[PDB]
């Protein structure tokens, strides 16, 4: 088994001003079953994330041990940590987010039949087969109770078996028999070896009799840390008798709860510094210290497997809540046949340059425009994000990859097909055959680079308040410099250089030279040469050398390896922002 | 006090299929303190909401009646319902979160010293000292923790003193003394008259002993329901002894679970409908039955006052976090500097005219195209407006018009005084002092009008990702008829509508006939004209009616009230969307 030993752990909160949340606190958790009991702030929650290695090591001032060794990289895909406060994803069901669970925390030399016979036997032993295929709620569509989204929260980390076992108050939202019901689980795990830690609240005396050790927290302070049956002989010999409750549990935490105004005020040299005075005098503090002094990434699943469960159920959440890809579609069609209803017939003409380059600004600015959609890519789940790093079901780059997926297949390669396809069949364009895959690559190109760039502001980021404010803010910088209405030669050699940074600058220009190769304007023509008075612009061709472009096929795709280098670019500054943001 | 009496109840949800929570459930609560026990998924948080009116009639096939007669309006506004997973704002303090809950659900017939010693009071009663001046904890920011942030969810509706008072599971989240602390303060209130309803899970026998009348809940039927000192008596003659169990309600709570499957795994003619039957065949529902049949808005505080504490709150988290109101100002002074530096200069000559009509336009799709961040104002506190207007704090027309002012003050009006002060001094524009204004009005209008199509659209939504989207590509269908790129006049008949629409068409033309009275571009001239060949564009009046403006006074204003239009309709549509939004 595991020996878990924290020794000497501080900690410390800057609001600045620090505050000292858990002062010296010393203890061993053999395997067994162990409990954590205390007052509400007592720093039961913060005494279970340093244990679980996810408090921010800038404040803790201890060190944790597993069996007389410090931790391994190799933590979180060997340990388990129910959280408080539920962090399950709620447009899937119970039974898809312990699939979910068991398909990256176990091993692929389990067959897929054998995680869903260790998932319905988890399902089984928990009490949720009347809502095993019901959804989990959100917080505006009702589901799944709490306490049963609780077991929800308690089976995930139980489906991949882990040795050192954490669970933050798994029987707070659960009645006094689902409650013993749980704990006689992990009663029955706990004999096999496994080391669970564990804060409760309320325990009842069938639950309180299954404890092996037993700590007692107060006030960031322990009162008490040993065997839980020689807990209720330790407070007699302090002067606290035991028979006016019938349950320990009951009289333990009315003894380091004393001092509370809450119980002063109701029906009734401080109280804490006397009780952890008591215990540091005690033989239960000289028997942990004296075996303190004596004691003192590989992530389970590989890449390919986690970027195709990522994605997989990314794909799942869009054809279940199809609201924005629906809505995409229908107003890039509406958008296609107006752009295509407005520009009809592209005539040869005086005024026929005008018409097929202001329509080509509009199809670039479309794609750049649109991009600020996924912004809300990595926002709406960040939490999930957070938490199921930690727990360790993917790396970084399998949730990023796979995340990119689902946003640059539903949202930017196929509104860039049907938006080129609607726009040649009624407009006239360039007639070619590869002329039209040439438009319909380089729309793709400008819808991936702003959403790269919509990814670059936004990747670890809380709200999209801000992202969405620098995304359309940039744009209308770099629609400035797109070369339409401001002549790129005439802007100043100091702000010349900004035209580099366009996203619309460099599709703008390749579906200019695509379409204005050797098209003719000026046919139709008198006997001498046109007369209109510009004077004309016969050719195409005429017309990119006043713009400034490359008449060579490199001044086609000069553009294409422009934006396909701001994409690489800007979707290593949106991995690095997801890798190095704070998760603890 | 006040009887609540619920009759033939029964509950419905679409999951299309229906399931039946809540079968057939009958009872009276009396003025005293009123349990529900039972397993989890038992209906006790679906019959609480339907007892505190916050379940959609649609499904409800029952009458709840407050002292036999029907709910008032009227019942928000004096009742209050502790909500089980603590919908609380963390961007305040529990003493902030507790002075916005009586500054709005207690009259201002008590001043504010008045509100704040029975603030002070509720915070000593319920333990909250340590805290009191702490920041409520959000979902990435650590605050409060989560007992702590349950007591200023209990303590909330409870400076406001309601007579009838829900509470879904008050104790969940708190130890055995806090626990028996917070009912010791509901029974102390209790023998004031009010009626106390709430659901609990474990309660010891110093809570158990508290009650006063005791409900049974299993899978949505009926146990039992009537005193709590007559309920053991009760099992003992359906054959269920007690003396294996100290605690009453740890005994009523394993017959009533007996057939989970959690509790026949785990040391182990239905159940339900067995003991079901025999409640119904009992005395204690003849009791019931033969009563239930002998019974069978004008908010608490105005309209001001309430809109001066939405709006008060609503500055505090924008001076708190002002990531988003100082990323507006710092990318509106950079972008002002460059369009005034690229545009630097601007002169009287065959191309000074492609430079003002080519700067005003993106002067107005600035304005317009940075409205898109005014879409998360409704979406990220959905839930909390969601709960604080079913618990009655205000009206929707003051939560309506207090955010506004939080929107159009820091990020609306200031980034256009800014925006066109920068422009004036470095582009040399009009000279005059009233056409400063004028466009400085006039770029106020399309941010106002294209941010109050930001909230028409996403009013009452749970993302902003169906929003943003409509939200940018609706800009460029309206960037299209602005009148820049393609000749407004050259439209055809059946296109030339839409652009009455365009927010960009109005500010454009405002911008252009503000600047372009009788500026003069052709002098500097030959004997004989001008001798460029367009031919020219002397003046600024030739240049309005190319364009089809109007030259009289009514030609600038008739683009202010048209885009003045757009902001009544706009935010009465983002009105109804609130007030039409389904908070059941
Ligand atoms: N990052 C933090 N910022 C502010 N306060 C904190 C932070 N961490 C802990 N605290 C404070 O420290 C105390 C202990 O917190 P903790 O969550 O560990 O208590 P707890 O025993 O888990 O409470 P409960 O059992 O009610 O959840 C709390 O009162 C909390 O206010
Ligand atoms: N709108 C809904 N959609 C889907 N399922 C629902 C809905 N409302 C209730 N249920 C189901 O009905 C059962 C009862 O729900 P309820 O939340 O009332 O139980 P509870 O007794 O409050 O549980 P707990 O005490 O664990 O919170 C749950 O199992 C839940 O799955
Ligand atoms: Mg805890
Ligand atoms: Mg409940």
């Amino acid at each position: 088994g595991a020996v878990l030993s924290f020794h000497n752990i501080c900690y410390r909160v800057k609001l600045p001003v620090e505050k000292e949340i858990l002062s010296n606190i010393n203890g061993i958790m053999k395997p067994g079953l162990n409990a954590i009991l205390g007052p509400t702030g007592g720093g039961k929650s913060s005494l279970l994330d340093v244990l679980a290695a996810r408090k921010d090591p800038s404040g803790l001032s201890g060190d944790v041990l597993i069996n007389g060794a410090p931790r391994p990289a190799n933590f979180k895909c060997n340990s388990g940590y129910v959280v408080q406060d539920d962090v399950v994803m709620g447009t899937l069901t119970v039974r898809e987010n312990l699939q979910f669970s068991a398909a990256l925390r176990l091993a692929t030399t389990m067959t897929n039949h054998e995680k869903n016979e260790r998932i319905n036997r988890v399902i089984q032993e928990l009490g949720l087969d009347k809502v095993a295929d019901s959804k989990v709620g959100t917080q505006f569509i009702r589901g799944v109770s709490g306490g049963e989204r609780k077991r929800t929260s308690i089976g995930m980390e139980l489906i991949t078996d882990p040795s050192i076992l954490f669970l933050d108050q798994p029987t707070t939202g659960l009645d006094s028999s689902t409650a013993n019901a749980v704990l006689l689980l992990l009663k029955r795990m706990s004999k096999q070896g496994r080391t669970i830690i564990f804060s409760i609240h309320q325990p009842r005396y069938s639950i309180f009799k299954l404890f092996d050790s037993l700590t007692l927290l107060a006030s960031g302070r322990l009162m008490f840390h040993g065997p839980a049956q020689e807990a209720l002989g330790y407070f007699e010999s302090a002067g606290y008798h035991c028979e006016a409750y019938n349950n320990p549990a009951d009289f333990f935490l009315d003894i380091i709860n004393g001092d509370s105004t809450a119980v002063a005020l109701n029906r009734e040299k401080p109280l804490i510094e006397k009780l952890a005075e008591i215990y540091v005098n005690s033989s239960f503090y000289k028997e942990t210290k004296a075996e303190l002094h004596q004691l003192s990434i590989s992530y389970t699943t590989s890449f390919c497997h986690q970027l195709r469960w990522v994605s997989k159920r990314s794909f799942k959440n869009l054809l279940g809540n199809p609201q924005a890809s629906i809505a995409q579609i229908i107003v890039t069609v509406v958008l296609g046949l107006v752009i295509g209803a407005i520009y009809f017939g592209l005539k040869n003409d005086s005024t026929g340059i005008q018409n097929r380059a202001g329509v080509l600004f509009f199809l670039t600015t479309n794609q750049c425009f649109s991009s600020v959609s996924a912004v809300e890519l990595f926002v709406v789940e960040k939490k999930l994000f957070i938490h199921e790093y930690i727990s360790g079901y993917y790396r970084v780059s399998s949730y990023f990859l796979g995340k990119l997926l689902s946003d640059l297949l539903p949202m930017r390669m196929l509104p860039s097909i049907i938006f080129t396809c609607i726009v040649y069949f009624m407009l006239g364009l360039k007639p070619k055959a590869d002329a039209f895959f040439v438009m319909m690559f380089t729309l793709m190109m400008v819808a991936y680079s702003a959403s790269s760039m919509a990814l670059a502001i936004a990747a670890g980021q809380s709200v999209v308040s801000v992202a969405t404010l620098l995304m359309t803010i940039c744009f209308v910088f770099m629609m400035i410099f797109s070369g339409l209405l401001v002549n790129l030669t005439t802007i100043a050699s100091w702000l010349s250089w900004l035209q580099y940074f366009s996203i619309p600058r460099y599709g703008f220009t390749a579906l200019q030279h695509n379409e204005f190769l050797g098209q003719n304007f000026c046919p139709g023509l008198n006997a001498t040469g046109n007369n209109p008075c510009n004077y004309a612009t016969c050719t195409g061709e005429e017309y990119l050398v006043k713009q400034g472009i490359d008449l060579s096929p490199w001044g086609l795709w000069k553009n294409h390896v422009a934006l396909a280098c701001m994409i690489v670019i800007f979707l290593t500054i949106a991995y690095l922002k997801l890798l190095f943001l704070k998760k603890y």
